[PDB]
């Protein structure tokens, strides 16, 4: 089974400048509980926004897509293609934009949650993928975090 995960605003982004322009604690905690035990696959550019601390993720398979037939992540494979990268029954894709687009047309699972913030989108943005009618989610209540922010949480389905 193959899954998507991310956190948007309302508007679609998830990233900004190599970073995530936002704080959610509580999502650290519900992303790391969804992915712990699996393979996670990410593009070149979201293992890069890691910091070399947490670099690879504990407990998980990190598996990063890249072109550079070179390139060395320092703890996770490097593949070429997503059909490389996706090998493993339970894996759950964690970014970006470019790889969140590549991977939906074989997922059927999507683990969402939306950030209630005002932010505008700007050229470059890293975007959310856009789920049509195949889609049947559930969505849960609106949550205040810790750092002051509204947030809701969706899950998405494909039969
Ligand atoms: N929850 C969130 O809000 C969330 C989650 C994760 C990340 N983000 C943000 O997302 C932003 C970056 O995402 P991005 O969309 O810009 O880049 P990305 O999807 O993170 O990964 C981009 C890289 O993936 C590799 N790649 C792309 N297509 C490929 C293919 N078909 N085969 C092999 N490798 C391929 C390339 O690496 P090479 O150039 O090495 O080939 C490309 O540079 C950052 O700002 C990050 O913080 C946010
Ligand atoms: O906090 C998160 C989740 C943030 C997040 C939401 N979607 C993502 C997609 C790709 C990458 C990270 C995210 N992960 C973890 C963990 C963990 O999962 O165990 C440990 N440390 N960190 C961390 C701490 C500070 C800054 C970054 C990462
Ligand atoms: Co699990
Ligand atoms: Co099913």
């Amino acid at each position: 089974m193959v899954g998507l995960i991310w956190a948007q605003a309302t508007s679609g982004v998830i990233g900004r400048g190599g970073d995530i322009p936002w704080r959610l604690p509580e999502d650290q905690a519900h992303f790391r509980e969804i992915t712990m035990g699996h393979t996670i696959v990410m593009g070149r550019r979201t293992w890069d926004s890691l910091p070399a601390k947490v670099r690879p993720l504990p407990g998980r398979r990190n598996v990063v897509l890249s072109r550079q037939a070179d390139f060395m992540a320092s703890g996770a494979e490097v593949v070429g293609s997503l059909e490389e990268a996706l090998t493993s029954p339970e894996t759950w894709v964690i970014g970006g934009g470019q790889v969140y687009a590549l991977a939906l047309p074989y997922a059927t699972r999507c683990e969402v949650t939306e950030v209630d913030i005002g932010l505008p989108r700007e050229a470059g943005d890293a975007l959310a993928p856009v789920l049509d009618e195949t889609w049947r989610g559930e969505t849960g209540e609106w949550r205040f975090s810790r750092s002051g922010l509204r947030y809701r949480l969706y899950s998405y389905h494909r039969s």
